[PDB]
């Protein structure tokens, strides 16, 4: 469908990056509050390089359709301040929305997230993208039995003959949790991917922890504001147990033994999406029945 910047009305800014932002918006052509609220991203540059890098990442959105990855609505043009239409998640990222609800959060529908996660990727896999930088961050809530991969600002379409994307450029990327491979050789594949879901799976075992134990104690000890200090805390964890990620406490040695083979030095020797999803999958029918 398309959509006129004039009846897009500003209502909250929910996340700035260094390329772009995402705001909550309502688009009201009735201009009486009745309409829509929507999710709204645009440049904080308009540059034909940067114009090109964003029409790449609109098409790599508009050409993706799954329950796990967040909706298209559409474009916003002017001739030229181009704004990408998405549908709002309004329970935000899983990182926030495990720390504020982990009171009604048991390991069964952690796993039902981590599926969603797993069959969303192995969907990205089908197109032959490469996420970047699949974080809790950019994992989205759409109520309390929906994930969706939420935004595709790093996302590399894999040449037909390499089964790697080599970035050519350090540049300014939120990336933390690189792969081996990533950060030595600049390399970033499905495997790469895997590397940075296991840190995904990780963090979801680690904000269920029970009450006020290791990342409840931690939160509340710092003297600062937010976002940053999480990966501080998996910094001192790492500290703590010799470079290694740590099983969570109460996690089961199923998932960590998922999060250990993610974990593979070693790119040819990391499990796939599909087969961690039906893994996942194999584990919450047994808790279930
Ligand atoms: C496409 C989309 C749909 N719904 C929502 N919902 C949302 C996201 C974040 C919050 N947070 C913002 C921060 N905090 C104060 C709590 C609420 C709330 C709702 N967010 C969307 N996108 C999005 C919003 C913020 C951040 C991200 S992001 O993926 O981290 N990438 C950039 C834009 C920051 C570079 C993506
Ligand atoms: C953003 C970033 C930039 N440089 C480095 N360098 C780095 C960090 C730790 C090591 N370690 C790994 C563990 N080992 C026992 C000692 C050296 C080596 C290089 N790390 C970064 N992030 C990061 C921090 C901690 C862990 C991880 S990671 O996801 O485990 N991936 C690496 C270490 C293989 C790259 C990544
Ligand atoms: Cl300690
Ligand atoms: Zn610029």
């Amino acid at each position: 469908t398309q959509f006129e910047e004039r009846h897009l009305k500003f209502l909250q800014q929910l996340g700035k990056g260094n390329f772009g932002s995402v705001e909550m918006c309502r688009y009201d052509p009735l201009q009486d509050n009745t309409g829509e609220v929507v999710a709204v991203k645009k440049l904080q540059h308009s540059t034909e390089e940067h114009l090109r890098d964003f029409e790449r990442e609109i098409e790599i959105l508009k050409s993706l359709q799954h329950d796990n990855i967040v909706k298209y609505k559409g474009v916003c043009y002017s001739a030229r301040n181009l704004k990408l239409i998405m549908e709002y998640l309004p329970y935000g990222s899983l990182r926030d929305y495990l720390q504020k609800h982990k009171e009604r959060i048991d390991h069964i529908k952690l796993l039902q997230y981590t599926s969603q996660i797993c069959k969303g990727m192995e969907y990205l896999g089908t197109k032959r993208y490469i996420h970047r930088d699949l974080a809790t961050r950019n994992i989205l809530v759409e109520n309390e039995n929906r994930v969706k991969i939420g935004d595709f600002g790093l996302t590399k379409v894999l040449p037909q003959d390499k089964e790697y994307y080599k970035v050519k450029e350090p540049g300014e990327s939120p990336i933390f949790w690189y792969a081996p491979e990533s950060l030595t050789e600049s390399k970033f594949s499905v495997a790469s991917d895997v590397w940075s879901f296991g840190v995904v799976l990780y963090e979801l075992f680690t904000y269920i922890e029970k009450s006020k134990s290791a990342p409840a104690e931690f939160m509340r000890m710092i003297g600062n504001d937010k976002q940053g200090q999480m990966i501080v805390f998996h910094l001192i964890e790492l500290l703590k147990n010799n470079g290694r990620l740590p099983r969570p406490d109460g996690c089961p040695d199923e998932i960590y033994m998922i999060m250990t083979e993610c974990w593979n030095n070693n790119v040819n020797q990391r499990p796939s999406f599909r087969d961690l999803a039906l893994r996942v999958d194999q584990i919450r029918d047994n808790m279930a029945g």
